[PDB]
């Protein structure tokens, strides 16, 4: 039996869990928490932690557990099941990314087209767009996003960017509220994640909803997608059986449970989400470091500057 601290949803978590135990005997037990309190556990504890995997929503959080030397290395057969271009890679192939999700563009298609989208997510905070697109300024997504325009474009765009969705944006406190202000006629368009969507769209009927996803691609920054995944713990005294999680997360069905479970993007290219997701490779998503917590804090400091 294996104990994997995990930082992802419950849903997610409970759902290949379940499907591990149902496969080959093996009992999981979770320890949940936010993904930056285990990692910080996981270092702690060292090489006494009682933890076998980590499994967490986010892989940046791994790249300081793998330069403090507490990763196991994964097979590499392992690693190549959802090693699809763009998909970020251990360089000491001590962690694997499992799945994604996406920033998208919601859209009312009763009142907007495909044709007034923008090529850019820095277009939709300008005056061509005041009043019309809502965004969630509190969403750790959205802190995601200001820190690969930061990244990919520098400050004084990340900047001119949240001044300008301060000047003409309407905020909403969740992605849910926004879907719903776009639904309701109240905004015709927000910036979101996809998996909300597609929970709506599951459960009442695409042909139903007055809204559409728009999807920038072309790895604007507005294609961002972050990347959940999975490592074994170098102090585990259960390798065996971690690593038998790892390689299960990464095979068919383990990528099965977890989209049946949840809007995310598999990183296999053998499966299809029910959800009815878009094939992974057609996102187009950029390439981009992984969030350090110095990033976010510096993310922080430019959406109080901009008055946000
Ligand atoms: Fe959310």
């Amino acid at each position: 039996d294996i104990t994997v601290y995990n930082g992802q949803h419950k849903e997610a978590a409970t759902a290949v869990a379940k499907a591990f135990e149902q496969e080959t005997g093996i009992k999981v037990t979770l320890n949940s928490g936010k993904s930056e309190q285990l990692a910080g556990q996981l270092k702690e504890e060292g090489d006494k932690t009682p933890a076998d995997v980590f499994y967490t929503e986010q892989t940046a959080t791994f790249a300081d557990l793998s330069e403090a030397g507490l990763l196991a290395p994964i097979s590499e057969q392992t690693i190549q099941q959802t090693a699809q271009k763009g998909v970020p890679l251990a360089p000491k192939k001590d962690w694997i990314a499992l799945s994604g999700r996406s920033r998208v563009v919601v859209y009312d298609h009763t009142k907007l087209s495909e044709k007034d989208m923008e090529k850019s997510v820095l277009d939709y905070a300008t005056p061509k767009w005041k009043g019309k697109i809502g965004y969630v300024s509190t969403s750790g997504a959205f802190l995601e996003q200001v820190v690969a325009l930061s990244k990919m474009k520098g400050d004084k765009v990340a900047l001119n960017w949240l001044k300008g969705l301060k000047e003409n944006g309407k905020l909403y406190a969740k992605n849910s509220v926004a879907l719903q202000a776009v639904e309701n006629g109240e905004v015709p368009a927000a910036l979101i994640n996809n998996y909300a969507w597609y929970n709506l769209a599951k459960e009442k009927g695409v042909e139903n909803l007055k809204s559409r996803l728009y999807f920038v691609r072309h790895q604007d920054p507005g294609a961002l997608v972050s990347y959940s995944g999975a490592a074994v713990l170098k102090a585990s005294k259960n390798q065996a059986e971690a690593q038998k999680f790892v390689d299960f997360l990464a095979s068919k069905k383990g990528q099965e449970a977890l989209v049946a479970a949840r809007a995310e993007y598999p990183l296999r290219a053998d499966v299809v989400s029910p959800f009815n997701l878009e094939p992974y490779e057609k996102l187009e998503a950029p390439v981009v470091s992984a969030t350090t917590a110095q990033d976010k804090e510096h993310a922080i400091k430019l959406i109080e500057e901009a008055g946000l």
